[PDB]
C-alpha cells in the first residue's frame, strides 16, 4: 500500500528510534518490496516471497520498536510471539498456528476499530436527522425542490445549532425503538444503530484476512532460544521441534481461523535473537533459507540514552511534561538534568543487570515519583528538573547496588 | 487430469528445477499413473494404488521444489508436513489426521479462490447491468426483438463506454440493497453481490473432497527423523509410533473433515529424508511396502548454483531484475558476476554449514542490500552487477567465518 | 447375510491369498457362524457370541489380507487398528472407543457410497424426464391411457436417442433451480437432486449401525506388542492397560458414535501377532477367553512368492500388464522371468530384513521403472520380461546389500 | 422391581452359574433390598442405601457372570468398568464420571430397543392400515355402526389375508410420503413411519435416568489393582487417587449426562478382586465402609468344569449342538467326552496359566474346529463326540506345553 521509498521509511522510523540505521534500512527494504511486488506481472507475483529478516542484538536496544513502528507505519497487522512459548507444547502448549490466528484476531480488532472512524461522522450526521425529525416532524409529503427540504434550514437549523451543546431534552423515537428515552440518550442509542447499519459486516471480516495475507507482520522474539545448545539433548529436540513447527508458516501454508482460511505465503517475518549462546547458523537449514536478511543492532551508549530521552516524538520526557501539564504544572528538563538521568541509567545497567533502554523508564519514574504525587497541589508552578534535582533524587539509590536490584 | 506424458512432465519440471532428473522421472511416473488408472475397468481401479515415493537427499537440493511444482503442474491439492511434528503427541500434539484435514482446508482455500477467477467476469458483465439500469431505467416491459434490449446500445452503449473509468456518481440500487450510495461502492458492492449467486455449496465443498481423494499430494518431510536410531529406546517407540500413526493414511483409510468424509486410498505420498543416521530399511515393514519408489537426489555443485541463479523461470536473479525495474532501475548480471555469486554461496556452505541452494538466496540478498535501498534514488540508471561488484560486496563477509554464521 | 459354506468361503479367499489354508478355515468358520446364529431361537441368539480369532505369524505373510478379503466378501465394515496406538493414551491418546467410532464412520462412508449405486440408474432415469419435459413440454393435462403418455415415445424418443451423446445444448429448468443452465449442466445438477430425493437419510445412517453391530470386523494388529515383557515394568502396566481398555469391546459393551449408540457384542475380532517376544498365554486371562480361536500362518517360501506374483486375481503382475496396456504396450512375463523375480525378493529378505511378500512389490517396481517411464514412447510393442531382462535389472542391486536397504 | 425372594433369585441364577452359592446369596440379598426399601416410609427411604458388595476370587470363576445375570434378571442398567482404566488419568484419561454416563447411554440403548418390542405390533396393526387404505380407499366418510368399518372385513379381510406374503405391488401413500413406491418398501417405510408416533422423548429419556438411579448396577473389576502395594509410592497415590475419585460415586453424588442429571445414591456397586497382592483392608477407609458385603468365590474344579459344560441354559455345549443343527448336523456329546473336555481344560490351566472356565471355550472350540468347517458337507448325519474323538483331537495339543500357550 504505502508508496514510501525505503529512504522515506527510514526517515519516518527515525522519528521513534535512535540509531540502528542498518536495522532500519533492512526493515524498510522489506516494506518497499511489498509494493515492488504488486508492480510485477501475474507469474512473478507468486514467485517473489517476503524477504524475512533476523535481527541480532542485545536486549532492549530497539528491535521490537523498529518492528512495531514499521507495521504501524504501513497500518499492518502486527503480532509479537515469544518463540519459547511453544517449547512446552511437547507436553501440551499453544499450537504454532495460533500465531496466525491471533494475528487475525487483532487484525480484526483493528479493521473493526478503524471502521468506527469513518462511521463516526456520517454515523452521527444522519443520526441527527433522527432526533430532528421529532423536533420538526417533516411535512406530509416533502416537496421535491432539493431546497424545499432545506427550508427550515431555518426552524430546522435552530434545533441543529441548539443541538450543538444544549440538549439533554427528553424525547421519543423509533426493532427500531418506539420508546420514550431522553435526547441525550436518543442521541446515544442513535450513534450505534445508524453507525452499524452503515457497516458492511461481511466485507469487514473478509478484510482482516486481506490484511493478514497482504501486510501481516509476525515478530518472533528470541528465536535464538530455540536453537540447539551443548547443554543437553532432550530439550534440543523440542527446541528444534518448534523450528519445524514454525517452518510451514514462513515457507507458505494455510491456517484455519475462526474468521476464515488465511494463507501465510506473504506475511513478513521478523525474527529476533541475542545469539550469545547459539549462532544464526544453528537455526535449521530450512529456516535459515527463509531468513535471507541478517542485520545487527548495536548496544546503546549514554549518548544514545540522552537522545532517546528527549528526541523521539512523544518521547518519555515529552510525555511527562504532557502529563504534568494536565495538572497545571510546567515541567522543564535542563540539558544536564537529562545528561545525568541517562548517566544514572547506564550506571545501573553496568553496575547490575543490563536491560538496555528499558532502564530509562524506571530511572525516570523513580525520579518523578515526588512531583507526580504533588503535581495537583503544585498547580500553576514552574518546576525545573536540573542536574541538582536529579542527583538529589537518584544518586543514593544508584550507588546502593542491592537497593538498585529492587527499586530501579 | 493432465494428459501429459512423463517426458512432458519432466520437461515442464525442468523449467523450475535444475538437475535432479531421476527424482523428476520418479515423480513424473507417479502423475502419469493417475491418468493410467482412470483408463482402466472397475475392479482394477480399486486395486491399483498410488506408487508412493521416497526421496533421498541432502537439504535444499530440490526435494520439496520438485514435489511442489509437480502438485502445481497438476492443479492438485498439496500439503507439506514435517514428520517430527507428531513425535511429541505421545505427550500431546497434532493427530496425524490433521494432514488430510489441512490438505482439505487448502484443497478448499483453493477451489474457492479458483471460483473467483471463473466468476470475475460474471459480476463485470451480466452483473454490471446493475448500475446501467439505475442510469437508464429500462423500458416499462422491454418489447422483444433480441436486439431491442440491444437497440440502445447507443444511449446504452454510451453509459457502458463512459463507464471505462468515470464514476463516483452516487445513485442507488437493490436483502438486495436499496440503500443510497456511490459507484466506487455501488459498483464494487456489485462485484461480490452478483457472484455468490453462481457459486453454490454442495458442489464447491463437495469437489474439494473429490480433489484431495483423487489428486491429493502429501509431502512428508524428514521421514528419516522418525526411524529407529541406536542411542535410546523411549524416543524410538515414539518415532515408530508416528510411523504406525501414519500407516492408516498410506495404506487406505477414512478421515473426518469439517467439509466431509475424505478417503486416502489414492492420495499420492512423497516422503523425504537425508538418511545419514538411518536407512530406508529402518522404516517399519508396512511403510517400506507403501513406499515402493526410491530415488536419490545429488548434492548441488557450483555449476548447478550458477544455473539455479538464472535458468529457472522467475529465478531469484530474474525476480531481482524485475523488482528493481519497479524503481525504474535497470539491473544487469554479467556471466562472471553470477559465477562469483554461486562461488561465494558454495564457499560459505563448505566453510560453515551446508544448506543447499538456500544459501544462494541469502548471499544474493546481501549482495543487493545497497541497491535495494537506493533504488528509488537511482531511477533511470543502468546498474551492472559484475564480478567486481560481487567481490567488493561479498568477499569480506565470506572470508570471515564467524561473521558468516550471522550475516550469511 | 452370506449363505456360503465355510468351504465356499475358503475357495473365494483362495482367489486372493496363497496358502495359509488353516487361517482361511479359521476365518471362514467365523463368518459361517454369524449365519448359523440367526438360524437359532430368541434365547440362543444372545448367548452365542462371536468366536474371535488370534492369528499368529511372521510379518507380511497374509494375515491382514485374509481379514480384508473376508470382510470384503461379506460386504462387512472393516477396520484395522494398531494396538500400540493406545500405549501412549496413558499420557494422552486416542481412546479405545475410537475403534468402534471409526468402524462406524467407514461403515457409513460405505453404506452411503453403496447408495449411489442403486441411485445412479433411477437417479438418472427420472433425471431425463426433467431435461425432456422442456424439450417437449408435456400436454396440458396428459390423457390417462398409460400409452397416450408414451406417445412421443416418437417426438419424445427422438430427444432421448439424441440425448445418448449429442447434448451439451443449453436450456432451463427448475429451491428447484428456475435458472437457465446448459443441458450438459442441467443434466449434471439433475443427477444430484433426483438422486438425493431418492435417498432415505434416516435409514441410511441407521443402517451403518446395523452393519457394525451385525457384521463388524475389527482387526487389532500387533496385539502381541501389548503383552507383558521382561524388559521393564512401567510400560507393562500401560501395555496391559490397553488390554483392559480393549476388554469391554470384545466382552460386549456400548459405545457412543456421532451417528448413534453402537453395541459391540457381535462384532467379530481378529487379533494379530508375531509372538516372538511374548506368547498368547501372556494376554490377560479375560482376553484369552475372548480369543477362543488360534491359528498359525506359515512363513512364505519362494514357491509361494512365484505364485503370489501371478496367481491371485488382479495379482500385481496382472496389474502391471493392465497398466502398460493403457499405454498400448503388451507386457509379458516368462515363467523364468517370474521365477527369478521371486528369487530376488527372497534374497533381499534373507540377505537383509525379511518383510514377507511385501518385498515383491518393491522388487517388481524397481524392475519395471524402466518400462513404466518409456511405456508411452513404446506404444504398439510387444515387450517381454524374461530371465535375462530381470537379471539385468535386479542382480547388481540385489547383490549390493547396503544399496538394498535403500533401493529395494 | 421384581418381587422375587432371595431364594428365588439364587434359584434363577443357578440356571446360568455353577457353584458360587455364597456370591449368589450376597448378590440376591442386594436385589431383594431394593424391593425392601420401596416398602418403607419417607425418611427411611433416603437413609437406607445399597449394600454394596465386594466379590473376592480368582479369574473366570463367575464373578462377572453372576453380576451380569443379576442385572439381566432385574432388567436393570448394567455397566462393567475396569478399575485401572483410570490409574492413567493422572497423565490424562477417562474421568470416573464416564461410568455413570455409560451406565446411562446403555440405560438408554436399552429403553430404546425395548420400545421397539412394545411398538412392533402398532406398525403392524393400527398402522398396516396404510397399505389397505390405498388398496381399497375407504368410503367417502365411513358411516358408523362400530362394525361398518368392519363390514368389509370381506373385501377388506381379503386384502389382509392375502397380505400374508403377497406383495411387491407398487402403489403410493402419504412430510407424510406421497412419493410413489412398492410394498417391500411402502410396507416397511410404514414399519418405522408409524411407531415414532407412540414413542415420545421426555419420558423415554426421562426414564433412563429413572432406571440408572433406581436399578443401576456398576461392576468395578480389578478393584484390588488400585490398592496400595509395597513396591513404590508414586503409582500408589495414583491408585489411591482412583479410589478417591470413585468415592463420590458410591458415597452419593450427582453426575452430568447428556440425557439429564443422574443421582448415584442408590446405584448398586459390585466391586471385584483377586487379592493375592493386596487385601480388602488396603482399600481406603471410606471405600471399605461403602463396601459392606464381602463374599469369596472358590476356584473351579474339574467337576465344576463338567457341570459348566452342559448344565447352564444355553451352555457352550448346547449352543454348539444348536449351531451344527443349522447345518442339518446332529451333534452328540457322551458323558465321557465331556469328562475329557473338562479334563483337558484343567490340564492346560494347571500346566500353563490358570484362566478359569474361560479355558473351556478355547478347548471346546479347538476340539470342534474340524466339524465346524465340514458341517455343510455332512448334512443329515449323526456325529458323536465321544471320549475317543476328544482324545484324538486334544491330546497332542495339551501334551505340548509351548504349543498350548499358543493354540489353547
Ligand atoms: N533505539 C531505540 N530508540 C528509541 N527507544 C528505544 C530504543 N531501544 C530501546 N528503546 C526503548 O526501550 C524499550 C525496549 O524494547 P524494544 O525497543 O522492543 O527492544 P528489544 O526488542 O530489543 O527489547 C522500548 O519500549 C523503547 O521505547
Ligand atoms: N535443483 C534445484 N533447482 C532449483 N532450485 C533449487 C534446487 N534445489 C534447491 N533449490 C532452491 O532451494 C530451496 C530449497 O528447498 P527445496 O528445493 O524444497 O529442497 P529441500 O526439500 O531439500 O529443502 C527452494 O526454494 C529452491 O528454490
Ligand atoms: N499369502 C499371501 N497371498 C497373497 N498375497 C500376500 C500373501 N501374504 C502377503 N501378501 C501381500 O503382502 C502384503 C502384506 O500384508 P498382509 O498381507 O496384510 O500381511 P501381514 O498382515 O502379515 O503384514 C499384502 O498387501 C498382500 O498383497
Ligand atoms: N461358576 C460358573 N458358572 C458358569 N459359567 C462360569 C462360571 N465361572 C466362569 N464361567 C464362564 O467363564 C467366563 C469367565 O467370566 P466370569 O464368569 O465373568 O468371571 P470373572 O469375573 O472372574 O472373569 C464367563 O463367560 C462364564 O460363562
Amino acid at each position: 500500500h504505502s508508496e514510501m521509498t525505503p529512504r522515506e521509511i527510514v526517515s519516518e522510523l527515525d522519528k521513534h528510534i535512535i540509531g540502528q540505521d542498518n536495522a532500519k534500512r533492512s526493515v524498510a527494504i522489506a516494506l518497499r518490496n511489498r509494493w515492488r511486488r504488486m508492480q510485477l506481472n501475474e507469474e512473478l507475483r507468486h514467485e517473489v516471497t517476503p524477504k524475512n529478516i533476523l535481527m541480532i542484538g542485545p536486549t532492549g536496544v530497539g528491535k521490537t520498536e523498529i518492528a512495531r513502528r514499521l507495521a504501524k507505519l504501513a497500518n499492518a497487522p502486527f503480532i509479537k510471539v515469544e518463540a519459547t512459548k511453544f517449547t512446552e507444547v511437547g507436553y501440551v502448549g499453544k499450537e504454532v498456528d495460533s500465531i496466525i490466528r491471533d494475528l487475525t484476531d487483532a487484525a480484526v480488532k483493528m479493521v473493526r476499530v478503524q471502521a468506527i472512524e469513518k462511521n463516526r461522522y456520517r454515523a452521527e450526521e444522519l443520526a441527527e436527522e433522527r432526533i430532528l425529525d421529532v423536533l420538526i416532524p417533516p411535512a406530509k409529503n416533502n416537496w421535491g425542490q432539493t431546497e424545499q427540504q432545506q427550508e427550515p434550514s431555518a426552524a430546522r437549523q435552530a434545533f441543529r445549532k441548539k443541538l450543538r451543546e444544549g440538549q439533554l431534552d427528553d424525547k421519543e423515537i423509533e426493532k427500531q425503538k418506539a420508546r420514550k428515552l431522553k435526547i441525550k440518550d436518543a442521541m446515544k442509542l442513535l450513534i450505534e444503530e445508524e453507525a452499524a447499519k452503515l457497516v458492511n459486516p461481511e466485507e469487514l471480516k473478509q478484510d482482516a484476512i486481506d490484511a493478514v495475507e497482504q501486510h501481516g507482520i509476525v515478530f518472533i522474539d528470541e528465536i535464538d532460544k530455540i536453537c540447539k545448545r551443548g547443554e543437553s539433548s532432550g530439550p534440543d529436540v523440542s527446541r528444534e521441534g518448534v523450528q519445524r513447527d514454525l517452518l510451514p508458516l514462513v515457507e507458505g501454508c494455510t491456517v484455519s481461523t475462526k474468521h476464515g482460511m488465511v494463507k501465510t505465503d506473504h506475511i513478513l517475518f521478523i525474527a529476533s535473537g541475542a545469539f550469545q549462546i547459539a549462532k544464526p547458523s544453528d537455526l535449521i537449514p530450512e529456516l535459515q533459507g527463509r531468513l535471507p536478511i541478517r542485520v545487527e543492532l548495536q548496544a546503546l551508549t549514554t549518548s544514545d540514552f540522552e537522545r532517546i530521552l528527549t528526541e523521539p516524538n512523544a518521547s518519555i520526557t515529552v510525555q511527562y511534561k504532557a502529563l504534568m501539564a494536565t495538572e497545571g504544572v510546567n515541567i522543564e528538563f535542563t540539558d544536564s538534568g537529562i545528561k545525568r538521568i541517562a548517566e544514572a541509567a547506564w550506571q545501573v545497567n553496568e553496575s547490575t543487570e543490563n536491560i538496555g533502554a528499558r532502564r530509562l523508564h524506571t530511572v525516570l519514574e523513580r525520579l518523578m515519583e515526588e512531583i507526580s504525587y504533588d503535581a495537583s497541589d503544585l498547580s500553576g508552578q514552574n518546576i525545573t528538573i536540573d542536574a541538582d534535582y536529579v542527583s538529589k533524587h537518584l544518586d543514593a539509590l544508584v550507588a546502593d547496588e542491592d537497593l538498585s536490584r529492587f527499586i530501579l
